[PDB]
């Protein structure tokens, strides 16, 4: 299973998240795989599955010519990589909030995330 869906959740799914600072980042885009090599911006959104599936219905709504932008807001955590070593150990500074979020869907489901939205 390399489904792009399942790809989104590994990279963007976090429920409940255990702290939303600098060591949250660094800790997590190491469990999650994205440290080889480092990647450079990566946001978690929280909260449950279902909220996020519903922005490719009607909890969402066109944005540019492909994409889709929530109706509400919800908890994030970004995670941007310093010190430009595209090698590990991966150094990250975070930025949460509680912010709108643009997405791809493809078959009803997320398949990508709009980092240049933030």
């Amino acid at each position: 299973d390399d489904s792009r869906y399942t790809k989104f959740l590994t990279q963007h799914h976090d429920a409940k998240p255990k702290g939303r600072d600098d060591r949250y980042c660094e800790r997590m885009m190491k469990r999650r795989s994205l440290t080889s090599p480092c990647k450079d911006v990566n946001t978690f959104i929280h909260g449950n599955k279902s909220n996020i599936k519903a922005i490719c219905g009607a909890n969402g709504s066109p944005y540019r010519e492909n994409l889709r932008m929530s109706k509400s807001p919800f908890q994030v955590t970004t995670c941007k990589h310093t010190g430009g070593s595209p090698r590990p150990p991966c150094q990250y500074r975070a930025s949460a909030g509680f912010r709108h979020v643009v997405i791809a869907c493809e078959n009803g489901l997320p398949v990508h995330f709009d980092e240049s939205f933030f």
